[PDB]
């Protein structure tokens, strides 16, 4: 309405662009981490089990 490509434009792209790059990445390193993580692992099944037991 009144905005146009103001100082306010950091603040708005500034925190769009804090979840949009926070998404991807925690998709990618979500996933990523599983990924190789589990493959890694050699057991692909306990996912961070800790000191308790292996089953």
């Amino acid at each position: 309405a009144e905005v146009k490509q103001e100082s306010l434009s950091g603040i708005t792209e500034g925190e769009a662009k804090e979840f949009h790059k926070i998404f991807t990445s925690s998709i990618l390193v979500f996933f990523g981490v599983a990924a190789f993580a589990h493959l890694l692992v050699w057991i692909w099944r306990p996912w961070v089990p800790g000191p308790n037991g292996y089953s």
